[PDB]
């Protein structure tokens, strides 16, 4: 083996990353440590603040300000789908997005609000598959 | 690719968990969102408590403890060795371990009080190696 050597001189532990990201999921679902509340519309989705700015460029830009690094309850735009944001808090917690004919645009449109990039370009290339 | 179908439905981001790891260390680098100090001997050390709980026995049964939850304070054993548990802390965020002869008892000490079972059993292999 569950190691290898590394580049340079370190032995690395090969599923260390995806057991961390699998604990903290599992803390998620138990509500354990959870210090943000994230509302779309409706909806209420807690969460790990430290998860959410490793993992959007719009959560990185607000806690990393003095001011709102310290809310407790951040509520994200109206137009905002509640599925779309639940597939992808799923995706920054697990590596997996769940995407599909029916949410593609949703979670599009919502990756493009939260700055995950990467997922935008993901599916970019999906809908030009099908034009 | 930077993804691939995944066992089940979902398409998988291969790099997804590294690099959240990545950021999460970027995070402690910077002091951002740092909620504990670990205390080893004189030495301190800042962390997040999620990231202590999901590589650690000790710091999940500490953090999942309704009265240690909310300690910003974790003193550990005075018998503990700074260098290793810096090594280990460093492991934590990074996914390599920085093993060496001049430390891997230190190393593997500090790994069964933190009960990071795998690091313990990667050690007692490399001592092995040696007689
Ligand atoms: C000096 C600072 C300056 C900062 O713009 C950058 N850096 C940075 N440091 C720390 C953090 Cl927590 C951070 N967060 C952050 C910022 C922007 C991000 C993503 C994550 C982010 C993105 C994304 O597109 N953007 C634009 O894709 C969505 C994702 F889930 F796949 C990724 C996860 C895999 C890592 N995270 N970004 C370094
Ligand atoms: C029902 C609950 C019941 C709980 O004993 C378990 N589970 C659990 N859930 C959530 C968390 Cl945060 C958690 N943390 C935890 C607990 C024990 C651990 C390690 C991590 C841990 C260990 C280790 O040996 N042990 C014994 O190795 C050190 C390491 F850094 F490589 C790993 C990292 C890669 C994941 N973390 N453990 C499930
Ligand atoms: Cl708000
Ligand atoms: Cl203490």
């Amino acid at each position: 083996n569950l190691y290898f050597q590394g580049a340079d001189s370190c032995i690395q532990f090969t599923r260390h990353a995806s057991d961390v990201l699998l604990n903290l999921n599992r803390l998620r679902s138990r509500d354990i440590l959870t210090d943000v509340v994230i509302v779309v519309s409706r909806e209420q989705f807690r969460a790990h603040k430290t998860v959410l700015m490793a993992c959007s460029g719009l959560f990185y830009s607000i806690f990393t300000d003095q001011l709102k690094c310290n809310l407790s309850v951040i509520n994200l735009d109206p137009e905002i789908n509640p599925e779309g944001f639940c597939i992808l808090l799923d995706f920054m917690y697990t590596s997996r997005l769940n995407l599909r004919e029916g949410n593609i645009m949703a979670v599009m449109a919502t990756a493009m609000y939260l700055q995950m990039e990467h997922v935008v370009d993901t599916c970019r290339k999906f809908i030009k598959a099908s034009e």
